[PDB]
């Protein structure tokens, strides 16, 4: 059914586990989203107490099929391709000079309502740093979501930096290291690489004392013709410069396998991609 | 209390400007509603007058903080409530770094049942192939903190705070915005502590719309403390419990303040012209 299923309004459900330093939470969400419009609405509880992470780190882990995809752009629309079977969703959060997320996400159809089920693990994460600290402002900023083919998985691998404000003007950044890949067996999109400009809000619903979130987000996609920026780093790229290149360069931020070259999350933890690696000797 | 119940519930918006940036003369109308409850604010522009010579970025301050939500242990520190409906005039100058300036004269109040922002807009000394005039902003916002002073020299508020515009190349076009605000009307109003206004902005666009446009969706509430403060307009820090009013202090320093009536100049007003308001009070 693919982009037939996004026309209109569609309700969404969400739910998280989370443990982040062993300190155990549990967040439900509901809400609609419409790609027409790239707009997505989406109301979040703490369903076991007081949320032990400011709500902004979690943003990007609670729908990318809500992306609004221009006409002359259809055609690179992985999100909304693999649907209803739907794609797994999985994430590295690298937090500077602290912490980490690492979640497993299936975002698919189940009947009329398109669900984001997630787990979470965090580590590593100081015990008065901006997020155990709760030192976040309560907000959001725009952001370039860049996303790039896997030929060789049947998905996308995706980059870009979060910029977290906080509460004294200093910023704290958030890499992302995302991979989609589909749940069917199904034929899918694999895109030219291209970017989702997105741009959110959090609110609050005045009239409810639990501890919340309401995120507005308005997703669109694109992908210039002169200065070009690294979504990681802030490596600047001069005009009109070979794009498989910046491509090349993107992909090296990556753990890169010095074999078949595919790529990881560049952990500390290296025992996973160390379990890669023995696969060709 | 008495102008905070206008803003109940929802209120529709009207905006007009016309503007003359470098010398090319534009208008925009735009059209809306807000709702205080929620600090929830939603609006759609359109160039009545061709092209739109500047980007719509640039544009999104200028284009209604009577509509942010005030927390209840705070009403007693909404300005922009209490003028209404007789209103207020909002006056900024916006600073483009390494790049021109805007400067904006507004009233906003009501007309009947509609809640009005009728805009005069001037802009000077920009290049012309500079993140303005060449169009080089992004089309996106991002989050900033609206720091609220009183002036009883005015009996209103000054304002200040620092927009960040994204560049297509990735870089940042910074905007120091310098505002006040001044009841229409001989009603009393509230002067507020010193207090800041979180804001959070989204453009995005109405896909049957085959004008030049922009919808902005903008979030608003009020806030402000124990923690390190960055000043609104330069990186110098604030250390923790600070006397708030030489916080205050420090912020008027980065406007012209007259060491007499301390009336209030943003800081390119010309020497000369200040040197001569001061001769005012001999
Ligand atoms: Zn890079
Ligand atoms: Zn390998
Ligand atoms: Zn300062
Ligand atoms: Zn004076």
């Amino acid at each position: 059914k693919g982009e037939e299923l996004f026309t209109g309004v569609v309700p969404i459900l969400v739910e998280l586990d989370g443990d982040v330093n062993g300190h155990k939470f549990s967040v439900s969400g509901e809400g609609e989203g419409d790609a027409t419009y790239g707009k997505l609405t989406l109301k979040f509880i703490c369903t076991t107490g007081k949320l032990p992470v400011p709500w902004p780190t979690l943003v990007t882990t609670f729908v990318q099929c809500f992306a609004r995809y221009p006409d002359h752009m259809k055609q690179h629309d992985f999100f909304k391709s693999a649907m209803p079977e739907g794609y797994v969703q999985e994430r590295t959060i690298f937090f500077k000079d602290d912490g980490n997320y690492k979640t497993r996400a299936e975002v698919k159809f189940e009947g009329d309502t398109l669900v984001n089920r997630i787990e979470l693990k965090g580590i590593d994460f100081k015990e008065d740093g901006n997020i155990l600290g709760h030192k976040l402002e309560y907000n959001y900023n725009s952001h370039n979501v860049y996303i790039m083919a896997d030929k060789q998985k049947n998905g996308i691998k995706v980059n870009f930096k979060i910029r977290h404000n906080i509460e004294d003007g200093s910023v704290q950044l958030a890499d992302h290291y995302q991979q989609n890949t589909p749940i069917g067996d199904g034929p899918v999109l694999l895109p030219d690489n291209h970017y989702l400009s997105t741009q959110s809000a959090l609110s609050k619903d005045p009239n409810e004392k639990r501890d919340h979130m309401v995120l507005l987000e308005f997703v669109t996609a694109a992908g210039s013709d002169v200065h070009k920026k690294c979504p990681l780093c802030e490596l600047m790229f001069p005009p009109n410069y070979d794009q498989s290149k910046f491509e090349e360069h993107v992909e090296s931020h990556w753990k890169v396998c010095p074999m078949c070259s595919e790529q990881f999350p560049p952990d500390y933890d290296q025992q996973v991609f160390e379990r890669h690696v023995q696969t060709h000797f």
